[PDB]
């Protein structure tokens, strides 16, 4: 399942209130560049409407039919490229949402679940940003391991 178009558009419907609305933003926004510095797929926001990726924090029962599960365990999950819910991004918002190594850093798992949003199935190197387990790594110079890029590049390369 991949997208048919190179712009997408992406839309934050609401915040978690553990970091400022400008870490949050900014965090999304570095997490699409991973993705894009990639692949042909250019990522541009929109603050109301209907976007191709929908961002939502989101709790215990959420109406998808995959309800999250309170502190720690699963902290997010993304649907593949479609119509309607397709490529959605959904956030644990019981979780603490930080931008430092302390758990869970939103930076990285934004950067996991966008993979899923674009077609991406998980990975078996515990290397990769695609690994089904959250592992930090430091962020000031984060770029894809090279196993995410042969990911990307298998579907619109
Ligand atoms: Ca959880
Ligand atoms: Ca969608
Ligand atoms: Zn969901
Ligand atoms: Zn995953």
């Amino acid at each position: 399942p991949k997208w048919e178009r190179t712009n997408l558009t992406y839309r934050i419907r609401n915040y978690t209130p553990q970091l400022s609305e400008a870490e949050v933003e900014r965090a999304i926004k570095d997490a699409f560049e991973l993705w894009s510095v990639a692949s042909p797929l250019i990522f541009t926001r929109i603050s109301q409407g209907e976007a191709d990726i929908n961002i939502a924090f989101y709790q215990r029962d959420h109406g998808d039919n995959s309800p999250f599960d309170g502190p720690n365990g699963i902290l997010a999950h993304a649907f593949q490229p479609g119509q309607g819910i397709g490529g959605d991004a959904h956030f644990d918002a019981e979780e603490t949402w930080t931008n430092t190594s302390a758990n869970y850093n939103l930076f990285l798992v934004a950067a996991h679940e966008f993979g899923h949003s674009l077609g991406l199935a998980h990975s078996s190197d515990p290397g990769a940003l695609m690994y089904p387990n959250y592992a930090f790594r430091e962020t000031s110079n984060y770029s894809l391991p090279q196993d995410d890029i042969d990911g990307i590049q298998a579907i619109y390369g």
